[PDB]
């Protein structure tokens, strides 16, 4: 679990600030990693040595990996999974228009079948959103922030952001939202509305509307995930189903 500094080497600073102070760097070389630095005090020795144990052992290709973390000299920091192409939302965004629908389908598959893994091994994410995923080798996208964690209500189901009741039904609406994200090329859902407004909004059965490029079919699936209880939205392990059937129908 734990990393000792001397075998870590720290280049530049990658990224836009939507995971903090990141570095690029080398791991007993020459393995690139991602370097997050972090607070000194946020949680105890212990607990932040069992989550990073437990982070660790959700070993899947489409979660970021936890190589360890190197806290014997401050600043303390994360060993990650270098990834390298970035944050999906500024991908999306700075290449609109020149994806096919079909590569941005496999996106939300890359996604949910991360998604069905930590479902499977009872793990609420929380704070599922195109922000917190990232773009790898061959442009696989991988989810990230699913550990270590220590308001975003256009992400929330409403018994999320009525009582802070989460569940992976709860990450599934999320998963509708950030489907949205995708199909949309990284725009902002609910852009110009204030947090009480959508709160009204979704509690009115309003939806975020049908991007350009998603089908009939996607847009199907992701009203599902916006099913107002979470007893009515579709689990990852049937949804991963299902948007491969709707890949290859
Ligand atoms: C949860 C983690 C883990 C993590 N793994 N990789 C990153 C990360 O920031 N990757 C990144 C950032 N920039 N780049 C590329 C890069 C940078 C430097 C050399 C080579 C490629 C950039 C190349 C220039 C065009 C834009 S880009 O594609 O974003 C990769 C993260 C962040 C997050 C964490 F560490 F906490």
């Amino acid at each position: 679990s734990v990393i000792d500094p001397s075998e870590l080497t720290f280049v530049q600073e990658i990224g836009s600030g939507q995971f903090g102070l990141v570095h690029l760097g080398y791991w007993l070389n020459k393995d690139k990693v991602a370097i997050k630095t972090i607070r000194e005090g946020a949680m105890s020795e212990e607990d932040f040595i069992e989550e990073a144990e437990v982070m660790m052992k959700l070993s899947h290709p489409k979660l970021v990996q936890l190589y360890g973390v190197c806290l014997e000299q401050a600043p303390i920091c994360l060993v990650f999974e270098f990834m390298e192409h970035g944050c999906l939302s500024d991908y999306l965004r700075t290449q609109r228009g020149l994806f096919a629908a079909e590569t941005l389908l496999g996106m939300c598959l890359d996604v949910c079948e991360g998604m069905a893994y930590l479902e499977e091994a009872s793990v609420i994410h929380r704070d599922l959103a195109a922000r917190n995923c990232l773009v790898g080798e061959n442009q696989v996208i991988k989810v990230s922030d699913f550990g270590m964690t220590r308001f975003p209500v256009k992400w929330a189901s409403p018994e999320v952001f009525s009582f802070s009741r989460y569940s992976s039904k709860s990450d599934v609406w999320s998963f509708g939202v950030l489907m949205w994200e995708v199909f949309s090329e990284g725009k902002i859902p609910y852009e110009n509305r204030s947090n009480s407004e959508v709160v009204e909004d979704i509690s009115t059965g309003f939806r975020l509307y049908k991007p350009r490029l998603a089908s009939t079919h996607v847009y199907q699936i992701m009203n599902h995930c916006w099913k107002e209880r979470p007893e009515d939205r579709p689990a990852f392990s049937r949804l991963l189903r299902q948007l491969a059937a709707i890949a290859a129908s």
